[PDB]
């Protein structure tokens, strides 16, 4: 029978370090694999949960300034109503004093003909106002809609490139693992071939 | 003196009526406004709320999804690491007999050029799996966002109709109010130049 004893013996030990050495590598692999998954998916939590931080404080700040054109168009209203009331106050004085049937009816004629233009101008500043505040919650509003379409594309090429970097370090390291796996075979085999 | 004390009286009481109506007609429309914004306002919140409700279930789901995913990655080596045991146990019984050295050493060869070829084969399915979770997470979060764009044209349509119709609704009320002003006006002043 051909085989040194001991040449067999250092045989067997280098298949069985093998095989340690192999199991030891795939559990470590299998381990810093699912580590990145990990991360990944708690930071695309954190990520939704800064998308709807952001929402919220959007719309707070909608609320406030809704309020605050509310209460502009209150007091817009208000400055309108006293100079109409003023206007009704003077038309009705200037008349108290006026006898003649025809100067009368003059007065009465530019009273009517004032509270007619200012009505036209307060109708249709009216317009004008609610108009840009319709629309200046429009462009807010479509602001952060664009600014929104841009962060996701930004977030989504963050996690493309950690997972293009977790891809490329576990494929360098599976390969040298390969490597070495086939030095220390190689090694093993030159050896047992040598024993006498 | 030429005007008739009853028909001074008629045209007073018109011009007092003309004022009640006109500041009546003021607040109801600046009441009609308020009430446009204030509903405007609370719906634009009601959205986003809804917009972080469905950011919420999607990360709640996108939660289970990366969970299951471990486990199966999991089970996948698990399933491996049982393969490889049994043939590492294979390896080592079938030299066992083996008392020719080159025997013992062409057994070796085919040991070790098998643990390398499942090796390889573990890789590179491992690689193959773990890009179409990556995928597959990416496909959903995209489809996410792609349908928060149509959604935001959607909600800025409904929005800028609703403001439409109602800047379209004050335009017709103030219109009529001029009409009728102009009407009641024109009356009063016939009545007084027919007055005797």
């Amino acid at each position: 029978m051909n085989i040194d004893p001991a040449a067999r013996a250092a045989a067997a030990a280098a298949a069985s370090k093998a095989a340690v050495t192999a199991a030891d590598a795939a559990a470590a692999a299998a381990t810093i694999a699912a580590s990145a998954a990990s991360v990944a998916a708690a930071t695309a939590a954190d990520d939704a949960a800064a998308s709807i931080a952001t929402i919220n404080a959007a719309s707070a700040a909608a609320k406030s300034i809704a309020a605050a054109a509310a209460m502009a168009a209150k007091d817009t209203a208000a400055a309108a109503a006293s100079a109409a009331a003023a206007a009704v106050a003077s038309a009705a004085k200037a008349l108290e004093t006026i006898n003649v049937k025809a100067a009368y009816a003059a007065a009465t004629t530019a009273n009517t003909a004032a509270a007619a233009a200012a009505a036209t101008a307060t109708t249709a500043a009216a317009a004008a106002a609610a108009k840009a505040t319709i629309d200046n919650a429009a462009a807010a509003k479509a602001a952060a809609v664009a600014t929104a379409v841009s962060d996701a594309a930004a977030t989504a090429a963050t996690a493309a490139a950690v997972a293009a970097a977790t891809l490329e370090a576990a494929a360098a390291k599976a390969a040298a693992t390969a490597v070495s796996a086939a030095a220390a075979a190689a090694a093993a085999a030159i050896a047992f071939a040598a024993a006498p």
